[PDB]
């Protein structure tokens, strides 16, 4: 029902390309070894970072809200903390890619109620083809690998593939097979004072991070094996507090009682050899920019070569005109409840910038 973006231009040429957006779940930045966590929770992404120069790891990206649909309404559209309702009145990322001539796909391991009017159902239905892999629980994110490959074989020249993961969502133990609890009973690098149940939950979160590492690295590896022209962006919708913050008694997500570990997120960009060769771009000076996921659509636009009325290059984290703005958190529907993420304590801790 919304009109297309005005003065729409695509400067990325007309060669076929495949662009991938991997939406993880409840994965914070501070529990991945890729970001300095002393437990080896992400070995495959670490090795990929060591061996592949086209993997760009962003170190200072946070989400704006710690609830899935509440953040995705901002990340996937032009809405943000100051204007949270723009997802109703302006196009989404998927709409934008359709206007650019892409065939769009939604692959998900999250239980979607297709017969019901949920906001996630609407977003996934904004694409040309959907793969609902979890419609009924032990359904692991590797479920997405088979349809992903299938979509890679789809003959459309320009393709957008969205992969929605369960990631490290509660309950953590159910995110990975029972025989893959590498950190079960381990007490190294554990905060003090946990009881048996809290300790088991902590180690469960690290195990879920291990499996999520395997899944994301597998997506990148299979994508690369297709020898594609394009790139893949991986981000988590939000983090998750798992006894990280002193006094180490809190587990979960609470917007009105925020901690940094609820808001820090991984943010990775893998660029294929063909795309890097055809679209030369240096990201090495962008990796430490302080950025909020709420403006993702501009970064994506920048990466896709798209410009239009409403495009803001200064809010793209890969743009030379990038200008840091306040990384707002807090409920945007309460009266003047927005606060600067930087004001939260314990910002000096590893992975908690
Ligand atoms: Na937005």
């Amino acid at each position: 029902a919304l009109p297309p973006l005005a003065n729409f231009k695509d400067e990325s040429g007309n060669e076929p390309r495949t662009l991938v957006l991997v939406i993880g779940e409840s994965t914070q930045r501070g529990r991945m070894s890729l970001y300095g966590y002393p437990r080896e929770t992400t070995p495959e992404l670490d090795a990929l970072h060591k061996t592949d120069p086209n993997l760009t790891v962003f170190n200072n990206v946070v989400t704006s809200r710690p609830y899935t649909i509440e953040i995705l309404q901002q990340a996937l559209t032009f809405a943000n903390e100051k204007n949270p309702d723009l997802y109703l009145t302006q196009p989404s990322l998927m709409n934008m890619m359709k206007q650019a001539g892409y065939k769009t796909f939604w692959i998900t391991n999250q239980q979607t109620m297709t017969a019901r009017n949920t906001m996630l159902t609407v977003f996934s239905r904004q694409t040309d083809k959907q793969y609902y892999m979890n419609q009924q629980a032990r359904e692991y994110d590797t479920n997405v690998l088979k349809p992903f490959q299938e979509v890679l074989n789809d003959p459309a020249p320009k393709k957008l593939i969205i992969v929605h993961l369960l990631g490290t969502h509660i309950k953590y133990k159910y995110r990975y097979p029972e025989n893959q609890g590498k950190f079960d009973g381990n007490t190294d690098h554990v905060p003090p004072g946990l009881n048996a149940e809290e300790l088991e939950s902590y180690n469960d979160y690290d195990n879920a991070n291990l499996y999520n590492d395997h899944v994301v690295a597998s997506l990148i590896k299979d994508f690369k094996a297709a020898n594609p022209n394009g790139f893949l962006v991986y981000f988590s919708d939000h983090g998750e507090e798992v006894y990280d913050t002193p006094p180490h008694k809190t587990q979960g997500r609470n917007e009105d009682n925020p901690t940094r570990h609820m808001y820090t997120i991984p943010f990775l960009l893998w660029t294929s050899e063909k795309w890097q060769a055809t679209h030369p771009r240096d990201f090495s000076q962008d990796v430490d920019r302080k950025y909020s996921l709420a403006e993702l659509i501009h970064t994506w636009s920048d990466l896709a070569g798209l410009s239009y009325d409403g495009y803001d290059p200064t809010r793209s984290v890969v743009n030379p005109q990038f200008k840091e703005t306040t990384r707002w958190i807090g409920n945007p529907y309460k009266k003047n409840a927005l606060i600067d993420y930087d004001t939260l304590p314990y910002g000096d801790q590893v992975g908690n910038q």
